[PDB]
């Protein structure tokens, strides 16, 4: 029993952190074979952040213009390029610890746990998701760039997210590991914000299925909704809509409990219209919107607490 | 900015996990150096439960009735022994991944990180705290035993954490590395249940100095108390009574935001007492309290 925001273990990211130094600028990199990514941005002095031309400023470094350390080990840059957004140093070692990966670009609304870093060091792993605005709520000091989001499947680890910049409302916003950012953010200096944010309906109702298998069922009702009349509640309390691909992907949850998906809609629009008059969701006192279905078969149970 | 619950890096810990069998209960285990450690019930059948002679139990077993796994690699155990509620198999192989650890025994209201693990292979980990009645809120289901908690402290693992067991309110309940229970439970079928809790006030501040650092003001008041008028208060809506100790604790983070440890406590009395309005802090509609002031230093030093 019980439900928490759990993380990946990160050990398999742990051996891929580094330090990348380029002038008097040092971040993150992740070291994957004999190559090191980090963001861009370490090329960026204090005079050119308004609006830097980063071809030119890659054109003007050489090889030895970037110092690369993994723990003590210094490793020697063979080659550098830019991909989009992120800078590929190629170094002259393999990482011995490099693990199965992909490079995978997720969707707002899905999960992924953060590993914190600074200096190449880890300091903290989190879960984070994906907000609508393609913003993350992430936990980010200064040096904290070129941290990594990941998800891992069996033995494989897919990495989802790098670390670039923290945004004036304190949310946190990256790219993917081709370098290419999640939502209408660029690595320069602006008066860039956050879009206006969504709640993550189907995230909410899967959440709702973890407290129905953790036991907690005060907020189910006899009632029931067409899945119109809930898209029409979800609209006006900045709920994204619900499509029947995400009640068919509810299913496994819904049969494991027994409780229809328009049923627990039914529920989700009560909760919504009156709120909780006190009482409280697997520890919570507001609707949690940052447990993907996936995230909740994960962690619960096979059976429900009957 | 921002703050998350946030665990330790937790690779140093899941390369001492492995996987323990003994007749047909299997559950895991952690190996430092040539000792692996593992719950005391493994040896437990379905029949003796209601009241286990653990010597005796014990005393029926030979090194072979041990299967120990380290991933593909079976580890042959040359001695078993008992300490507490724990279990020790001395191995031919000494670990090659042992970490620098010490085992210490954490005190109500600390925090530590769970590595919960399944079958010898870790699948999650997060942020727990000791509830004051020693038990823990954790995420754990069948096959869990075994999965520890810890701290790190530069490169140093400081275990504090074994599970053995999940009573009936769906809370957990496990000893120290030298197999010393957390409070008054046992590793016996009875009826056993988790205690009267309480509130741990000085992280409930700790976690409001958190939310000025990162932003949220709105709870803030130009109000005082005195430490006996709160202490008052904390008593009647079931929180500890909070000590001058715990409030020199606060004192780099009340020197960080400005905001007097007593004006803080004049704050929680208001919210204790009118709730939020509707409003949050850190994104959430309650007064947490599993942040220590370590936690919140940790991740707010800017
Ligand atoms: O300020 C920095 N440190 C030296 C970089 C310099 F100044 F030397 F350039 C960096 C680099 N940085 C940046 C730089 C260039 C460009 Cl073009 C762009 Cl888009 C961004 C973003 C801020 N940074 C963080 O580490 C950071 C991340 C975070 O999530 N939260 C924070 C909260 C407070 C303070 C810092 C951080
Ligand atoms: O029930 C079990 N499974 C094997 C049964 C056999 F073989 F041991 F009999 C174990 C062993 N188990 C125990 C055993 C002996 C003794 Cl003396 C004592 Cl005090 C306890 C406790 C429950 N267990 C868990 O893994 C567990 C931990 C958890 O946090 N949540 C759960 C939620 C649901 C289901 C299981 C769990």
């Amino acid at each position: 029993s019980g439900f928490r925001k759990m993380a990946f273990p990160s050990g398999k990211v742990e051996g891929c952190m580094v330090q990348v130094t380029c002038g008097t600028t040092t971040l993150n990199g992740l070291w994957l074979d004999d190559v090191v990514y980090c963001p861009r941005h370490v090329i960026c002095t204090s005079e050119d952040m308004l609006n830097p031309n980063y071809e030119d400023l890659l054109i003007r470094k050489s090889n030895h213009n970037f110092l690369v350390q993994a723990g003590n080990v210094q490793l020697r840059v063979i080659g550098h390029s830019m991909q989009n957004c992120v800078l590929k140093l190629k170094v002259d070692t393999a990482n011995p610890k490099t693990p199965k990966y992909k490079f995978v670009r997720i969707q707002p609304g899905q999960t992924f746990s953060v590993l914190a870093c600074y200096n190449g060091s880890p300091s903290g792993v989190y879960q984070c998701a994906m907000r609508p605005n393609f913003t993350i709520k992430g936990s980010f000091l200064n040096g904290s760039c070129g941290s990594v989001g990941f998800n891992i499947d069996y033995d494989c680890v897919s990495f989802c997210y790098m670390h670039h910049m923290e945004l004036p409302t304190g949310v946190h916003a990256g790219t993917d590991l081709e370098g290419n950012f999640y939502g209408p953010f660029v690595d320069r200096q602006t008066a860039q914000a956050a879009g206006t944010d969504t709640t993550i309906t189907v995230n909410v109702l899967a959440w709702l299925y973890a407290a129905v298998i953790n036991g907690d069922r005060w907020f189910l009702n006899r009632f029931t909704t067409t899945l119109n009349d809930f898209n029409l509640v979800a609209m006006k309390y900045n709920y994204e809509p619900l499509t029947q691909d995400h009640v068919d992907i509810l299913g496994p949850l819904s049969a494991q409990t027994g409780i229809a998906v328009l049923d627990m809609c039914a529920s989700l629009k009560e909760l919504l219209q009156n709120g909780m008059n006190g009482r409280t969701i697997l520890g919570s006192a507001l609707l949690e919107d940052e447990f993907t279905p996936f995230d909740v078969v994960r962690q619960c149970s096979g059976v429900t607490f009957q």
